[PDB]
DNA sequence: CTGTTACGGCTCCATATGGAGCCGTAACAG
DNA sequence: CTGTTACGGCTCCATATGGAGCCGTAACAG
């Protein structure tokens, strides 16, 4: 009934040995980098996982890829392990919320059944639409068919084919030699057809014969190369048809297929992804669709208030049983606002986490270890209860919760706490202590107990700024379910969204604002949302967004040369005397130019290695030992240290270094403000977390020299912050407003808010219910609305 | 505590409803065919896999396919499924025995740490082979270099090229327009040499060139088809070369091309798979592969008496204890023969099945649900006492069996029987009764109950048959591990070849008696194995191999076709009044040939429809609604029915119709005898289970007229058969040999051996310390031999 | 010195024909 | 009538080039 875990080496583990108890609630705390999520997730689950995979079929094993084994002794007592975290994915249109939660099948069960004609006998497989007996003929069951339109083909009909007018990615003609100026050429010849005419003067039938092919015409085509000639015959698919195959045949290459590409709903059927006739059957005058199309809550009270005769209930009851119960556990999560027809792709992380919970919930499985990963975010205040309740009785059904949050309500519904510190990465990776809430309380050594004490905490502040009457207002907004309202955003103020789950404040934000705001000053090229004007525009200079998007693709970015340290390194290493004596230059001391990086490794520093039947395996370079330089390049030293050495050093050690440095000092105290004191300035931007990286792009914005007139945009900054990196967040973004700047935060946390400047809340619902604006103004102010759960929570913290 | 099952109706299940009790040995038992292999198989462990596969990754769900959910209403409590049935695949060479018991990591572990050298420092990484490290560089880990020999590329060099050359397929320039035509055209040019003079002539550097092309040699290539020509550039890569890329880049296409490839083993390391350096390191005068050489009991025995110091013991005692431990279970489990070098992909199924049972054992994953399938199958009966132990062991430490077994030993110690009948096909599919042992024993209905309590039993022979002088005698079979033995089967009686598990006797049956009998007599191309001579070749005219394979890749074959019967029906359907005066003919009524099959479906019966992003959906074709037969054909009635009607008719029923035709009657007699009198005569050769195909087979076997001639070699026939399906297997294998013929049977149960008319015994052990032989004749002689396992047990049978 | 802009260089990720087996049929021998 | 052999017909399974983003560097203005 142990879960005993001896000798974990994963990471920056210092070889701790835990015993977790079985089929409890286990949370597990610690900061940020500290190694509790590490020691979760890439230990326990991935032996789980492993073992579960190896136990089941082989071409099974193959097909998921290998797992490489964790760096641990021996575990002992494991169950199979799924591990619930915020990821989402395309997947297919046939995956839908209903097919996702399980309930589509009962609502066919239950049409086929109990439900009533207005001809083949009604059968349950009939209702579904990934067979083809009741899908949609026109539309093939999807409901909503994808086609390219012709004006996105050509950004400019005036110009001629050779003139750009081929913006889709694998078919332009600007290569002389390239297979699409070939077939192009081909065209024109067959055609004759010269390419000086524009589309604009070119018959419609050359236009349609080049767009869609030649219809299974076949022509002879000749090809050339450097040194080869050649003539085939074969048949024109055409753009469009060879991209729609392209697109069929296969993340990012379908992200750029769909950008030339609006999707529209199928006429036939009007969305109903189902034959004509099988919505015919209705139940209380309601067909699938319209059922499918309510939401959940008001779908839930029309089924309890459905009434049927005895026969009926006698036949139907354990159906209406089933979905009466699976309603309850989706609205009972959080999810009371969502409809059943709503495409699972166009879905938040948060609301596809929750809708695993949900969905794992109902299925009932038993004897099996859940991993979860901070279940509480993106979620107001008011419905941690409810999902405390949900949880209990997920773990009640015979399951454990491995749930690593750092919620202070959550720690008081545990029943173990286990705390890794005492600070992060080579500092920490010790189980400080570990126990119930009362004994984590009493612990002085413990980092979570001085907080959940009182003895440290964030202390409201006296007195808040004011707007200075530069305003930024946004009118019409009516994008997804806002309802047409409009929005004063003072500028050089704090400035957090609030509102409950679901209000269409995301959506205010990224859709329109961020979007407008980047179009409008950083010269992008993205679509905006629906609203009607802006104003305030004149009043800014650029806008940046921080996430926790990876700062790096490639192992040749590091945080020294991202933050700009490093060339103010190399200039000093560059201007010391054997660098003059042997007439070097600062650009030789880099890993990115011919000259100064090893010439086995190309500066990589990682050489490959390939075997016949196994992928290929990375190994650390033998000429330059993983130093990324040659041996004349590390021959200099700079006060007992060459480059090497630096850079692979950490940030408190590198401040302690370059005491005697401004220039330096600044960067790299600016580094170590946001808490990074424990990374080097060597580490690969791959191997970067996504906390390590929005501490990053904080510390260069907080290096650039602030102008006054920079609107920064952050969604849910806390999203894995405990509390002392709340502390220091807070304290972050304070400096930045003091500097003269605007920052505008969509926080959830009752710590953030309650040091805002300026408050908006959406509400007073979530769905279609919302999208108004309930309070407004400064902390205080809102506190005093009664109509509002942010205004309530505010009189109680404060 | 339960595993509620409502509303199956996979198959043929006659929509039952059973509780499973949780975490207990429960037993499941049914005739051949009755739905009880299905009912755990196809509902249970398929809900399982599906459910545990949709709470993980979306990307894993789709790498490992869409999995079709069972036809069950709702299944309570139900845990992650582990199928452990007989299956085999080739994997991969890096995959050995030790590595699949993960014991070699331990391996590893002990000889990095405890292990004294004889440099960089010794690692535990070091001494694996999957890791550049320690893998030897000749053979990059393998050990055995894959080659095909000049020998085998071509079968008579006298030939020319275009006369039969390249007996490989792919590469062949049989056709004139084909790419290897024109690639061997192309460097002839190149080469300025002709075709006509054969290899034995050509200079070997043009052979040389031809084999391993042109070493990166460009020269310009010119290709011509029906109306396209033209020049290209290109290196050849060769034949060997192709080949072997062709190879690397991907099962029959895998053993295609190794036929042609002799592998050989590594001469740096000696098939060490390491580094000669990494050898050095010694435990006890011993080396990593000395030791991973020796076979399991002696390796266990040398690993309890080793000896070491008081350090050595403090630190190595976890590794220590668990390596002793798994060698205990793996001696436990029964295989206490095989060597932890030996590949995993020359393994049979029991042995495999009966690793991977040990596998998880030693894994001990807890809260799993474990589906079995005949674990006694392929071992001896003195090892069933170990296995039931072993099983008992594995199920204590929280786990539940739903062993699918029909063994009279496992039923006495079970603790839950579950039984299904009471025929099979339509007949059976209802649960009769369940409960301990007791209550099926004093249950009346219980079909296994009655053979239980001595009701029906196979009663011993009083006379046995005597050989008439007619011998078969091996010489010098010294394939594998025999040792050179001498064998003598009589003929025209059964023989039963029996041993101790492991013993050699399936292989010196398989890989030398019927590969040699095939290639004399029925002039085949199998290797033979090692075997000095054969005596008696003259005696006899042809050999039938049965086994479970299938009988048909395709729905065009279904056992009516194959039995012959087919023929027989059309005859008399064509020589009715209507066909006559129609000018029909016999062929018309067959969906092979067109003109009677429906065209839309072209005879199939079944239409294909794609989607958009789904696989392809089989449907039933609307013109003909599956009956495979257009309505002119349809039309003709013989006897109150067409021909569909006939097709669609159980094997009884046929016989009750056609009772006034002998040419017919004797067939469907012949088929009826087997036990399959539930199967209709067009169901399809790919819905065939293995007991079906084996019985269609021995079906087909009966119908022909013997000539006294024939031998038949059976291996292991009662795999997956109850009791009654012995007894009905035994009495037609008794029909045979008294129609003249000989039948050779490598059987293990009791009850097929005491009924034997000559019996083999191989041992005295297994392993190398086997491959003898021990006592032959009759068993009454046998019984009487102190020496010998067989011996001992049918003393108490008879 | 320090910030900004623009240009050049570099890297990772993405997009139809032959062979084995079975069925039907003609011819032949018992 | 019936078994055997040989031939023809049919079916399923198998085998290199462009674009987005980051880094280094020259030029210019405060
Ligand atoms: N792709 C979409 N199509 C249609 N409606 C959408 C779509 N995305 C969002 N919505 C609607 O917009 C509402 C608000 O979405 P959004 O603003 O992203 O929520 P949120 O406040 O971030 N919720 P949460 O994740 O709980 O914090 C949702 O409740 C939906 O009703
Ligand atoms: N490919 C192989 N290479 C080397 N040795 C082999 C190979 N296959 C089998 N052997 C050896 O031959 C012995 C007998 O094999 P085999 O005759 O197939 O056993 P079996 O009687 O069928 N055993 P079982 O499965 O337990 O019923 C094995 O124990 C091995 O030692
Ligand atoms: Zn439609
Ligand atoms: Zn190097
Ligand atoms: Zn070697
Ligand atoms: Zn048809």
């Amino acid at each position: 009934d142990y879960i005993v875990v001896k000798g974990a080496r994963e990471h920056n583990l210092k070889n701790i040995d835990v015993k977790i108890p079985r089929d409890k609630f286990v949370v597990i705390t610690g900061l940020s980098g500290s190694g509790a999520s590490s020691l979760a997730f890439d230990t326990i689950y991935a032996e789980g996982q492993r073992r579960y995979v190896e136990s089941l079929s082989s071409y099974a094993r193959q097909f998921l890829g290998q797992m490489e084994k964790p760096d641990v002794d021996y575990i002992d007592g494991l169950s199979p392990a799924i591990a619930i975290d915020q990821k989402t994915t395309s997947r297919n249109p046939r995956s839908t919320v209903g097919t996702v939660t399980e309930i589509y099948d009962y609502l066919r069960l239950l049409f086929a059944r109990i439900g009533t004609p207005h001809m083949e006998e009604i059968t349950p497989r009939m209702f579904s639409f990934n067979n083809p007996y009741g899908a949609c003929p026109e539309c093939t069951g999807l409901g909503s068919l994808m086609r390219i339109d012709p004006d996105l083909v050509i950004p400019d009909k005036k110009l001629s084919l050779a003139q750009g007018a081929v913006r889709a990615s694998g078919w332009n003609i600007a290569n002389d030699e390239s297979y699409a100026r070939m077939y192009i050429d081909a065209l024109a010849k067959h055609y004759n057809f010269s390419v000086d005419t524009p589309v604009e003067e070119l018959p419609p039938h050359i236009l349609d014969i080049i767009l869609y092919g030649t219809n299974g015409e076949k022509i002879k085509i000749e090809y050339e190369r450097e040194n080869e000639k050649g003539t085939f015959m074969a048949s024109f698919p055409g753009i469009i048809n060879s991209m729609e195959r392209r697109y069929k045949e296969t993340e990012v290459m379908k992200q750029y297929y769909e950008n030339f590409m609006s999707n529209i709903p199928c006429p036939v059927c009007k969305g109903a992804r189902l034959k004509k006739e099988s919505l015919a059957v209705t139940i209380g005058g309601k067909n699938i669709y319209e059922v499918c199309c309510l939401s959940i809550g008001e779908a839930k009270e029309f089924f309890a208030n459905l009434n049927l005769t005895e026969r009926q209930q006698l036949i139907a009851r354990q159906i209406l049983k089933e979905i009466n119960a699976r309603l309850g556990f989706l609205v009972d999560v959080g999810l009371d606002y969502l409809t059943l027809a709503r495409a699972a792709g166009t879905l938040s992380g948060g609301e596809a986490q929750r809708i695993r919970l949900a969905t794992q919930i109902g299925s009932g499985l038993m004897g099996v270890i859940y991993i979860l990963d901070e279940p509480s975010i993106g979620l107001h205040q008011r419905d941690n209860d409810r999902l405390l309740r949900s949880l209990k009785k997920l773990r009640d059904l015979g399951n454990t919760l491995l749930v690593v949050e750092h919620d202070e309500d959550t720690m008081y519904a545990s029943d173990y706490i286990i705390d890794l510190g005492p600070g992060a990465g080579s500092h920490g990776g010790q189980i400080v202590a570990e126990g119930t809430v009362e004994e984590i309380k009493q612990n002085p050594n413990s980092v979570t107990g001085e907080y959940l004490s009182g003895r440290k905490k964030i202390e409201v502040p006296k007195e808040r700024r004011k707007p200075n009457g530069k305003w930024l207002e946004i009118i019409g907004a009516r994008e997804n379910n806002l309802k047409n309202i409009n929005v004063r955003i003072p500028l050089g103020v704090f400035t957090c969204i609030t509102g409950v789950s679901g209000s269409g404040k995301s959506s205010l934000i990224n859709e329109i604002l961020y979007k407008r705001l980047a179009a409008e000053l950083n010269r992008a090229s993205v679509k905006p949302g629906e609203h009607d004007l802006i104003k305030g525009i004149e009043y800014l200079d650029k806008v940046i967004d921080i996430d926790q998007s990876p700062i790096g693709r490639t192992p040749r970015s590091n945080p020294a040369t991202y933050t700009g340290v490093f060339d103010f390194i190399r200039e000093i290493f560059a201007n010391t005397t054997e660098a003059k004596t042997r007439g070097y230059k600062a650009g030789r001391f880099s890993f990115n130019v011919k000259g100064g990086r090893c010439e086995a490794c190309a500066g990589d520093g990682i050489n490959k290695i390939e075997m016949h039947f196994l992928p290929d395996i990375y190994v650390p370079c033998e000429v330059c030992k993983g130093k990324r330089y040659n041996r004349e390049t590390l021959e200099v030293r700079y006060k007992g240290k060459n480059i090497a050495e630096v850079l692979d050093m950490t940030v408190e050690e590198a401040l302690e270094f370059f005491k005697n440095i401004p220039r330096i000092h600044k960067k790299i105290e600016t580094l170590y403000d946001v808490g990074l004191g424990y990374i080097k300035l060597g580490q690969s931007s791959t191997t970067l977390s996504g906390g390590e990286a929005q501490r990053v792009k904080l510390a260069t914005e907080l290096s650039r020299k602030s102008t006054g007139k920079t609107m920064y945009i952050l969604d849910e900054p806390t999203t894995g912050l405990h509390m002392a990196d709340v502390h220091r967040l807070v304290g972050i973004l304070h400096r930045l407003v003091e500097a003269g700047n605007s920052v505008v935060v969509i926080e959830h946390n009752l710590d953030v808010i309650k040091t805002a400047d300026y408050i908006i809340d959406l509400g007073p619902e979530g769905g279609s219910g919302g999208g108004l604006v309930v309070a407004e103004g400064t902390p205080e102010e809102v506190a005093k609305v009664e109509n509002s759960y942010t205004g309530q929570f505010l009189k109680k913290v404060l």
